[PDB]
């Protein structure tokens, strides 16, 4: 995380050089995408699929769509509703949008199939009374 936030500063300051405002379009979104997949995030990654995998990310949160105010972070999270991109401009205004997330994560906000956790939940209960009637 730390050396893709100098990533993202270090080539954010070389395209707006003190400009108040940079256009959407202008804001290296290649730079940012190669260096993670590449280089930051990608360096760990030694398999062709994940390496796939990684880049499927990067080519959908880090484009100029992602300043659109119907951009959508996540898709069919409960096969209704959709995680929506925050429109605010400034830090405060993202950080209230965490605070109000919903709470009821599934790992269809990870693009993953609900059903992946059901056998991993199934067995943290298990494991739960297991815990609790051998400290009992």
């Amino acid at each position: 995380l730390r050396s893709a936030c100098d990533t993202v500063d270090t080539w954010l300051d070389d395209t707006a050089k003190g400009r108040q405002n940079i256009s959407p379009d202008k804001i290296p979104w290649s730079a940012l995408k190669t260096l993670m997949a590449q280089s930051i995030y990608g360096g760990r990654v030694d398999n062709e699929f994940d390496q796939r995998l990684l880049n499927t990310f990067l080519e959908r949160l880090f484009t100029t769509r992602s300043f659109d105010s119907e951009f959508k972070l996540a898709c069919k999270v409960d096969g209704h509703k959709d995680i929506q991109m925050p429109d605010g401009i400034r830090r405060e205004e993202f950080v209230q949008w965490v605070e109000l997330l919903p709470d009821t994560q599934t790992p269809s906000w990870l693009g993953l199939p609900n059903n992946a956790e059901r056998v991993l939940l199934t067995t943290q209960g298990v494991d739960m009374i297991s815990k609790m009637l051998k400290m009992q």
